[PDB]
C-alpha cells in the first residue's frame, strides 16, 4: 500500500508492559533516549534542576561497565584518538597541500567554527599558516542563526567539502554528527571515501554505529548507517576512522546540544592539542597526552557545578523574567561572547522561543558605546542582563556598561573567570552581590595564548548557560517529563522524534500514530495517497510553518477524535501543556 516504503524502518508500538521485551527500547539511539535521571525533570525545583542536569553531564566521564557500549576512558576509544593524532600529524608536518575540515550541522556546526579559529590562532602564534577550516550546513551564517532545515542534503554537504577542498593534496575531514545522523555529514564522508588518495575522513558522534540512522536520505542512495559501517571496515587499514563514544543520554531527550556539543569539545580539543604539543616535541601522541587534558577536562566539570546555587539563583532571575513576557541579555566578551549568542539562538528551535527571549551579545557583534545607544534605551525592571568575562578582559568596558544597566535594571548578575588569587577591582565587585565567580588553579602551559584555558572556560561557560536556559524553560511548564512535546517539524530526524514521542506517550500503534501526525501537518488537506507517498522533506516543509502540530496530533490519539475537535479542544483550554496533561490523564 501507499506509504510503506517511506515508513518500512519505522518499529512497530510494543503492547503495554514489554517496552523492554519487544526489543523497542533497545533500538532507541542513545541519543534520542529519555534519561532515567530525569524522568521527572518536569517537577524538580529550581536546585534540583541544577543537580540532575549536572549529573547528566558527568556521564561524560562515566567508565565503562562489565555487555555494553564503550565510552570516553575506553582503550579502544582512546586507541582511535591516539591513530587521529597520528594523521593529523603526518599533516602538520607537510602544510603545503594539506587541510584539516571541521564540519557538522547546527551545533556541531558552531563547535565546529570555535575549534577552526583557535587551532588556527594557535599556528599563527607560531608563525605557521592556519590550516583548520569549518563547514556549517547552511553556510556561515547558520554559525548564529536558528535553521534547523539545512542539515537534510547530502549534496550540499559534498558541494561545501568541494569548494574548501580547492586544489588541496591531503585532507582531513572531521564530521560531526551527535546522533551520527545528519545527511550533510553523510554525504562529506562518503565522498572522502571514494578519494582516499586526497581525502581522510573521521566520524565523530556519540551512538554506536548499529544506532546510526537507517532511512533513506532523499538526494542520496545509502543510509548514514550504512557510511558509517563501511568507514568501520576502512579503520581497520587505518584509511577511517569513527570516533563513537556512548555518553549516556541527554538530560532534555534529544537536545544533542548540551551533552553532545560539550563532549565534542572535549573530545576534539584534546585530541588537536595533543597533537600540536607533541609535534613540537617530536614524539608521538600517547594515551598519556590525552588523558591529562581529558582529566582537566572532567576537573573542569567538578569545579564548574561546585557554584551550582549560584547557578540555580540565576536560573530562577531568568525564568522569573520570562513568566511575565521579559526579555534576558547575555553579554560577554571574546569567545565567551559567542557562547552566549550561540545559546541565545539554540532557545528558538529548542523551546519555540523568540530571539529577543534569550539573546546574546558580544563586545550580534555590538561594540561598547553602539550597544549603550541602540540596545540600553529599551530595556525594563522584570528584564534580565548576565555579564560574562575572564578578568583578562578590558575590564573598563565592563564596569562602564554594567553602571548605565543598573540605571535601567538590576536584575543583573555575572560569571566571571579567574587565575586564583586574581581580584576584582572594587568598583565591578561591589555592582554584583552573589556573583558567579569560577577560579582556576595554576596550569602550567606550553603555547603562548593558553589554549587549555580558553577551552576550560568555553566549556564552564556553555555547562552554565545551557542549564540556565534549560532550566529557566522547564521551569515555566513547556516540557513533559523530559521532552520537548511541542516542537517545530523542521528537518527530518525532528520527524521521527515527533512519531516516537507519539508512539510514546499514545501507545497506539505505528500506523495510527503516522496517520494522526500526517493529518495533523497537512490539515485542512485530508490524507491523499500522494501525501501518504510524499518524501518526508514534503511533509517537513508544511510542518515547519505550523503551530502545534505534535500536541493536535496527540489529543487526536487519546480522545480518538478529528483534527477539528482536537483543534478546538485545545483552543478551549488555558493552555498547550494544561490540555496536553489533562488527556494524559
Ligand atoms: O530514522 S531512523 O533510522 N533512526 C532515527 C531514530 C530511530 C529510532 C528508533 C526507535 C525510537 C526512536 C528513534 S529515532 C535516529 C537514529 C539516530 C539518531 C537520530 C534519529 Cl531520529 C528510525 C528507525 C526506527 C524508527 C524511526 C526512525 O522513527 C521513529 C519511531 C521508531 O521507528
Ligand atoms: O550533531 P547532530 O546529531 O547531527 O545534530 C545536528 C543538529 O540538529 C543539532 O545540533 C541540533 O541543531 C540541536 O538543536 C540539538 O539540540
Amino acid at each position: 500500500m501507499p506509504g510503506t516504503k517511506r515508513f518500512q524502518h519505522v518499529i512497530e508500538t510494543p503492547e503495554p508492559g514489554k517496552w523492554e521485551l519487544s526489543g523497542y527500547e533497545a533500538a532507541v539511539p542513545i541519543t534520542e533516549k529519555s534519561n532515567p535521571l530525569t524522568q521527572d525533570l518536569d517537577k524538580a525545583d529550581a536546585e534540583n534542576i541544577v543537580r540532575l542536569l549536572g549529573q547528566c553531564d558527568a556521564e561524560i566521564f562515566q567508565e565503562e561497565g562489565q555487555s555494553t557500549y564503550q565510552r570516553l576512558y575506553s582503550e579502544s576509544i582512546l586507541t582511535t584518538m591516539v591513530q587521529v593524532a597520528g594523521k593529523v600529524q603526518e599533516v602538520l608536518k607537510e602544510p603545503d597541500g594539506g587541510l584539516v575540515v571541521l564540519s557538522g550541522g547546527g551545533t556541531s556546526g558552531r563547535m565546529a567554527f570555535l575549534m577552526s579559529v583557535s587551532f588556527n590562532q594557535l599556528m599563527k602564534g607560531l608563525g605557521q599558516k592556519p590550516l583548520y577550516t569549518y563547514l556549517i550546513a547552511g553556510g556561515d551564517r547558520s554559525v548564529v542563526a536558528s535553521r534547523e532545515g539545512t542539515e537534510d542534503s547530502a549534496l550540499h554537504g559534498i558541494e561545501e567539502l568541494k569548494k574548501v577542498a580547492a586544489g588541496k593534496k591531503r585532507v582531513i575531514v572531521i564530521g560531526i554528527s551527535v546522533g551520527l545522523s545528519a545527511p550533510f555529514v553523510a554525504g562529506q564522508m562518503d565522498c572522502c571515501m571514494n578519494n582516499t588518495a586526497v581525502f581522510l575522513p573521521v566520524l565523530v558522534g556519540f551512538n554506536p554505529v548499529s544506532m546510526a540512522r537507517n532511512d533513506p536520505i532523499e538526494d542520496w542512495s545509502s543510509t548514514f548507517r550504512q557510511v558509517a559501517e563501511r568507514m568501520q571496515k576502512m579503520q581497520e587499514k587505518q584509511k577511517a576512522f569513527v570516533l563513537n563514544p556512548a555518553i549516556g543520554p541527554e538530560g532534555l531527550s534529544g537536545s544533542s546540544r548540551m551533552k553532545g556539543g560539550s563532549a565534542t569539545k572535549i573530545l576534539l580539543e584534546t585530541l588537536l592539542l595533543a597533537a600540536h604539543k607533541t609535534v613540537d616535541q617530536g614524539i608521538a601522541a600517547s594515551q598519556r597526552c590525552l588523558l591529562e587534558i581529558l582529566r582537566t577536562f572532567e576537573r573542569a566539570h567538578q569545579v564548574t557545578y561546585s557554584q551550582s546555587p549560584k547557578i540555580a539563583t540565576l536560573m530562577k532571575s531568568v525564568s522569573t523574567s520570562l513568566e511575565k513576557k521579559g526579555h534576558v541579555y547575555l553579554v560577554g566578551w571574546q569567545t565567551l561572547g559567542i557562547i552566549a549568542i550561540m545559546d541565545g539562538v539554540e532557545c528558538i528551535h529548542t523551546f519555540g522561543a523568540d530571539f529577543r527571549d534569550v539573546r546574546g551579545f558580544l563586545i550580534f557583534t555590538f561594540s561598547q558605546e553602539d550597544f549603550l545607544t541602540s540596545i540600553l534605551p529599551s530595556l525594563t525592571e522584570i528584564d534580565t542582563v548576565v555579564f560574562i568575562f575572564t578578568l583578562d578582559d578590558n575590564l573598563t568596558e565592563v564596569q562602564t556598561i554594567v553602571e548605565q544597566v543598573k540605571e535601567k535594571t538590576n536584575h543583573i548578575q555575572a560569571l566571571a573567570h579567574s587565575t586564583v588569587g586574581q581580584t576584582l577591582p572594587i568598583p565591578l565587585k561591589k555592582l554584583f552581590p552573589s556573583i558567579i565567580s569560577i577560579t582556576w588553579p595554576l596550569l602550567f602551559f606550553e603555547y603562548e595564548g593558553n589554549f587549555i584555558q580558553k577551552f576550560q572556560r568555553e566549556l564552564s561557560t556553555k555547562w552554565v548557560l545551557n542549564t540556565v536556559s534549560t532550566g529557566a524553560h522547564v521551569l515555566l511548564g513547556k516540557i513533559l517529563q523530559n521532552h520537548m512535546l511541542d516542537l517545530r517539524i523542521s528537518n527530518s530526524k525532528l520527524f521521527w522524534r515527533a512519531l516516537a514521542m507519539l508512539q510514546r506517550f499514545s501507545g497506539q500503534s505505528k500506523a495510527r500514530c503516522i496517520e494522526s501526525l500526517l493529518r495533523a501537518i497537512h490539515f485542512p488537506q485530508p490524507l491523499s495517497d500522494d501525501i501518504r507517498a510524499a518524501p518526508i522533506s514534503c511533509h517537513v516543509q508544511v510542518a515547519h510553518e505550523k503551530e502545534q502540530v505534535i500536541p493536535i496530533a496527540l489529543l487526536s490519539l487519546l480522545f480518538r477524535c478529528s483534527i477539528t475537535e482536537a483543534q478546538a479542544h485545545l483552543a478551549a483550554a488555558p493552555s498547550v501543556c494544561e490540555a496536553v496533561r489533562s488527556a494524559l490523564a
